[PDB]
């Protein structure tokens, strides 16, 4: 169940939200870790802004994440609404963010893994898409936002741009463009319409970042585009190749995945359900 959090709690199990227990923070407010009196080890989001763009990103959430739960989507365990404060408060993801570990530190990803970050982080965005009913678009997906927890397990997570489209609509057509430079859809600087289609270019730029390493704007999707007609033994983590040359030939259909994905057309990008099926098929 979804539990409504005593501020006070939130406030003694962060000391007073002291520097201590910041684990990040920036445009949407702050994230804290912390022990709950009960003992459980939370992620405890502060928005800032509530006057506006606070406000919104905390009922996109609760709306959306804080109704579902599944293996590959971060646990929204409990909210906090007290006068004009905003909290959500998450299950603690013991290796933090992709882009944590891929961009910073640390702990090493072996292509099983990142492999395995990939299935979970599209079936969780499958789920979105297909298994929800309003479907939902996340419309900020990135490394950022997918988290790892114990088991190195990909949990989608940041919900508070996210939108409720009816199942019997292609897209979403929205007041405002949201997004992250390096991950959005092409066809999202043309018109305020948002749709699945979009979530599965952003979750291409991703599938990238465990391919090649690199961060998006380094843009990237653009630099391995034009590579994947030179040499394609040059863009893939060098880190990955090292262990098995054998995988080589893995790593260019998963590449063709992220390609298929990352088509300027939204029309001929694969829902992530055809995403999954075409991983099973690699696997096979």
């Amino acid at each position: 169940p979804l539990r409504k959090l005593a501020f006070a709690d939130l406030l003694q199990a962060t000391n007073g939200f002291h520097n201590d227990s910041l684990i990040g923070s920036g445009g949407f407010g702050d994230v804290y870790k912390a022990i709950l009196k009960d003992g459980s080890a939370v992620a405890i989001k502060k928005l800032i802004h509530v006057s506006g763009q606070g406000d919104r990103e905390f009922m996109a959430e609760m709306e959306t994440i804080g109704k579902i739960k599944h293996r590959n989507l971060v646990p929204l365990l409990g909210y906090c609404k007290v006068g004009d404060e905003r909290l959500l408060v998450y299950e603690f993801m013991k290796y933090g963010s992709l882009e944590d570990v891929l961009h910073d530190p640390g702990v090493k990803l072996n292509w099983s893994t990142r492999r395995k970050i990939a299935i979970g982080s599209a079936r969780g965005l499958a789920f979105l898409h297909h298994n929800c009913s309003p479907h939902i678009i996340h419309r900020d997906m990135k490394s950022s936002n997918v988290l790892l927890d114990e088991n190195l397990e990909a949990r989608v997570s940041d919900f508070g741009m996210a939108r409720l489209m009816s199942a019997m609509d292609t897209h979403l057509s929205v007041s405002t463009l949201a997004g992250t430079p390096g991950y959005v859809p092409p066809e999202y600087y043309q018109s305020f319409r948002c749709s699945t289609k979009g979530d599965v270019y952003s979750y291409g730029v991703v599938l990238l970042e465990l391919l090649t390493g690199k961060r998006p704007t380094d843009n990237l999707v653009g630099w391995v585009k034009q590579h994947a007609k030179l040499r394609i033994s040059d863009v893939f983590d060098p880190e990955l190749m090292k262990e098995d040359p054998a995988l080589e030939i893995e790593l260019l259909q998963h590449l063709k995945v992220a390609v298929a994905c990352l088509d300027d057309r939204a029309w001929r990008r694969p829902t992530m359900v055809q995403v999954m099926a075409m991983f099973k098929e690699i696997q096979a």
